[PDB]
């Protein structure tokens, strides 16, 4: 039966770490990560989670079944981050949560929920987007075009662009939007932007999914979520994949929810019965430890107060990183403007580098960053920026 | 979008679980559980995965991503648990083990993984099984057929009627077999008969899926694979879908495997890789809590020991349910002959009961139990069992 399966390609994203592991050079640095990592190099569990892993191994009486969509709190406390607590989407209860096994588990729910109980045909991700948003998307047998976004020369978000393509893209069409810290890009639209797009969004009759899988790295908590905030005013219907990996430092747990809000009530509880029904039938009901943590963490304000830190404490940390990237790179003699690095958000950016000078980085320095130019912030360390910038001065 | 979107039907094992709490009358027994209960009617953590639990808070210094395949270990051991200690097929490395979210989810990789990747338009599945078994194969897009079991009249293995009903089974369709505690029928195989099975296999060309979500609870670990291990001792490819979520009490933190043995290791190894392209459009990467658990115990001596102990009591309640179950239905004055119950192995039996016999044993008050007639032997405690048996003698 398996004799003549072809191999399946290499990960653009995971790939790299092999390459990497496997090359024991000396002063080598990794900017391909998609993990936060703080200065000393390294992915601490945070302390609010610590604490909140205490309790439950104390307080922990079974490990019985949770419900198809989780854990309750998780679900309210997601939707209060989302869409703000006093969200008339929540006194009206026109939103249903259930807790997923990350935002790619969040997202290929959504997947199979809109594939099978819905017209939807196709999905609209932006040009660039996470590559693996492709393959759960086509894994449940839906359609992916792309929208254009980015503006290689300026590096910037050429909106007019982005509303072109978004032409036509027919009524009860799923448009994919990235909450906030857009990967691989970095570059977010501004509250002015998203109310326009919200406002076209239903001029057009499009199916809003929102990937907020970093809410939190940008602005702030609230700031963050404007965006959604500004379409879920307008919108009758939206869907919204969430992720904590990378806000709580909880990657491998796989704690993220998918959220679907139709025009009221009765709507989104029949709609949420078939998304139960999409989950059952993939794996049963969610991961309980995870999902655990935080819900004990939002819930208990001395823990959530200090989780809030540990967040800010991470956003801040990759501001300082652009803000001494672009300088170190002024001082070794960098050739080129990157001030447009400091405009960006959250831990991705297009370096602006040739498939070449990637390759060059690789071979004959120590640095390993995507094919695409995408570099993470968050391998930046004081202590590795001058290193990095000589070499890539070297490369330009 | 959603606005005609048709709830689902009520799921049939778990659509009792809210009918029983809406009943709130006094001593209402739920034999329709798929959870192991104690004497006390509770489901407890082991205190072997508690143990594990707590040096995994002392220990763990990130919760960074797993493989998409997941822990190592976890998967080393899951293979010897299968396939036994010194087995040819991990030392001439056939196997490749991913760590998934449960067995729901082993079973929805290997499905995807089948359907993407093979020729498979079908996979036979027994009458009666569990009902998600045919939910999870529909999901991804593949035909279920039926082959005869169970014997209603002598409460038996139809073995003639199983034989004959696979002979209109092609080649290049999977098979799929309970290896040990068949759901919901408890009656399982003799090894001449599993023997008969894989002789028969290999010369018809099926390609076997054994799921295997009791390992340990009829006879013994090593005992119940030796169906596993005929078929294993003859088959050059073939899958097993394990769940560790009953015999460690790990239910809600999702821990399974999903093992590809193919007939040399550089054809699983290229088959493995379609199966992890698989994974990351679903999930991306397994659940770390419930899995290190599972490893960290089966790793060391001391914790192995005592969860051995604790799953050989947990098999010997259920077999003493058993026994008491056939006696005080004797001595309550049952009309019928239910030594079939002894015979039968793990949690689940069907009780030869009419479906208006389990409703009226409901409403006319008390006991729950699957529309079927199956019932979980351990919801039946010796405080419970003779008010059970008094109402079940009350509607022969
Ligand atoms: C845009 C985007 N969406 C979804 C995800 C997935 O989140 P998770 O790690 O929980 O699968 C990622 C990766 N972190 C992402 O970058
Ligand atoms: C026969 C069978 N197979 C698979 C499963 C699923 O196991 P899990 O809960 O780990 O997904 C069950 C339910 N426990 C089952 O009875």
């Amino acid at each position: 039966m398996f004799e003549n399966i072809t191999a399946a390609p290499a990960d653009p994203i995971l790939g790299l770490a092999d390459l990497f592991r496997a090359d024991e050079r000396p002063g080598k640095i990794n900017l391909g990560i998609g993990v936060y990592k703080d200065e000393t190099g390294k992915t601490p569990v945070l302390t609010s989670v610590k604490k909140a892993e205490q309790y439950l191994l104390e307080n922990e009486t079974t490990k019985n079944y949770l419900g198809i969509d989780g854990i309750p709190e998780f679900g309210r406390c997601t939707q209060e981050l989302l869409f703000g607590k006093g969200s008339a989407l929540i006194n009206d209860k026109r939103a249903r949560t259930a807790q997923t096994p990350g935002g790619t588990g969040a997202l290929r729910v959504a997947a199979d929920f809109l594939a099978k109980n819905t017209s939807v045909k196709r999905v609209w991700v932006s040009n660039p987007s996470w590559p693996n948003h492709k393959s759960v998307f086509n894994s449940a047998g839906l359609e992916v075009r792309e929208y254009a976004y980015y503006d290689a020369e300026n590096h910037t978000l050429d909106f007019d662009a982005l509303i072109n393509s978004l032409n036509e893209a027919q009524a009860g069409d799923v448009v994919l939007f990235h909450g906030c810290c857009h990967n691989p890009t970095g570059i977010d639209p501004t509250l002015e932007q998203w109310q326009t797009l919200a406002q076209l969004s239903v001029e057009k009759g499009w199916l809003p999914l929102f990937d907020f899988a970093y809410q939190g790295f940008a602005r702030g908590l609230e700031e963050d979520a404007e965006g959604l905030r500004a379409f879920a005013a307008m919108h009758k219907e939206l869907i919204v994949a969430s992720s904590y990996s990378h806000n709580f430092g909880l990657y491998n747990e796989r704690v993220g929810a998918c959220t679907l809000v139709a025009a009221d009530s009765e709507t989104v509880d029949r709609a949420f019965s078939q998304m139960k029904a999409a989950i059952r039938a993939n794996y049963s009901n969610p991961p309980a430890h995870g999902a655990s943590v935080v819900a004990t963490i939002l819930s208990n304000d001395a823990l959530r107060a200090i989780w809030e830190q540990e967040l800010t404490d991470m956003r801040q940390r990759i501001q300082r990183m652009r803000q001494l990237f672009v300088n170190t790179l002024q001082e070794k003699g960098a050739n080129r403007d990157f001030s447009f690095i400091i405009k960006q958000n959250g831990m991705f950016s297009f370096s602006g580098l040739t498939k070449e000078q990637v390759l060059r980085l690789r071979e004959e320095f120590g640095v390993y960053a995507v094919a695409s130019g995408r570099v993470n912030v968050a391998g930046m360390t004081p202590d590795n920026m001058a290193p990095l910038c000589e070499a890539i001065v070297a490369v330009l």
